[PDB]
């Protein structure tokens, strides 16, 4: 029986930067941490920087050589790049801090596999599920989880991988990555309000389900309005979410953990209470045989962001789940969208199927 849960964290994850992406966000989370005397009670993991093949899994070999090139480029050659890409800024330590964010998700993939930790959570910066195959976006350079889901599969033999982003921006960057690709189950949670929300894709509606082999494979749940809750959240995971993830039986569940739909947020919108954060991570447990590694995406409100790594973190201990302050019963237009969502991929999914 595997034990411990893994905590990745390293000073250069704030060493690159009005911006709401900031090192203040991680260097806080770590500090919550540590006075909830939650910090100690982890196993402390080293980072480590990502190799270039490992990058190969998900990103092209130009791609790589251009974000390689940037750590020598003058301020003005890093305006004119990040002006190409859509809500993304350069630093000349952006790439060594992209490939420690990496790495500090292998790191705890081959500790959960290895049966050395039972979970982990890495406080990493950059985020990732922005990220695409040749170009950078929503402040991604690398694609942290999916370079991870590939990297478990190849590595670790791993059939099948479950990808849960909980962020409350869609994560087209993994939907792109495993579009195709079957092994791989994308599910999102997010914003939307039918393509007025940030990144404004009509690819992030539930229509999206894949695409060959895929097909079904991705799920995209929208938000077409704002000021969601825990009841919304807890009823689209028990009813959609999980039917699906005990017929899929992944051996590895990853976690796009952004906190910007935790209440108090100013760019999310949502209200989800931090507690929450506890009992979707606690669902997951349920997964995999345990088998869960969670890492730092969204989250622009310091405060909210470290209290939802610490309710999630709990619960990667074993902690009691938490009374959750709201209700249990979810809205309309919430329901609206999940039966849409559940409409869309009712074929794919027996569990969806009553
Ligand atoms: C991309 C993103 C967050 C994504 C996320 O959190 N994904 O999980 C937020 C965008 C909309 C944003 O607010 C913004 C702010 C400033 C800016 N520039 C000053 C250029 C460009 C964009
Ligand atoms: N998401
Ligand atoms: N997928
Ligand atoms: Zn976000």
């Amino acid at each position: 029986s595997a034990t411990g849960t893994g905590l990745v964290y390293v000073d250069a994850f704030t060493r690159f930067h009005s911006h709401p992406e900031c090192p203040a966000r991680v260097s806080t989370v770590m500090e919550m941490l540590e006075t909830e005397g939650l910090l100690g009670r982890c196993v402390q993991v080293e980072a480590r920087a990502v190799t270039e093949d490992e990058l190969l899994l998900v990103h092209t070999k130009e791609y790589v050589e251009l974000m390689k090139s940037t750590q020598n480029m003058t301020e003005e050659e890093l305006k004119t790049l990040a002006e190409k890409y859509d809500s993304v800024y350069l630093h000349p330590g952006f790439f060594s801090s992209a490939c420690l964010s990496v790495g500090s998700v292998l790191q705890l993939v081959d500790k959960v596999m290895t049966s050395q930790l039972r979970n982990g959570f890495s406080i990493n910066r950059p985020p990732g599920h922005h990220a695409q195959a040749d170009k950078m976006n929503g402040f991604c350079m690398f694609n942290n989880l999916a370079i991870a889901a590939r990297y478990a599969q190849k590595r670790h033999r791993v059939q099948r991988v479950l990808i849960v982003d909980w962020d409350v921006h869609h994560g087209q960057g993994i939907q792109y990555i495993f579009e195709e690709d079957p092994s791989v189950l994308y599910f999102s949670v997010h914003r939307y309000e039918d393509g007025s929300f940030w990144p404004h894709l009509k690819e992030s509606d539930s229509s999206s389900v894949g695409s060959g082999a895929g097909q079904g494979y991705n799920i995209n749940l929208p938000w077409n309005k704002v000021g969601m809750e825990s009841g919304d959240y807890i009823t689209a995971f028990q009813q959609l979410l999980l039917p699906v993830a005990y017929e899929f039986q992944p051996q590895l569940v990853l976690v796009a953990a952004g906190f910007d739909a935790v209440i108090g947020d100013p760019k999310g919108g949502m209200q989800v209470s931090p507690e929450c954060f506890s009992i979707l991570t606690h669902m997951l447990k349920g997964v995999a045989q345990g088998r869960l590694v969670l890492a730092l995406e969204g989250g622009y409100n310091l405060q909210s962001t470290a209290e939802g790594v610490c309710a999630s973190m709990r619960s990667l201990l074993g902690d009691p789940c938490p009374h959750l302050p709201s209700s249990g019963a979810p809205c309309e237009s919430a329901l609206k969208s999940i039966s849409k969502t559940i409409s869309d991929l009712y074929p794919f999914w027996k569990s969806l199927q009553t």
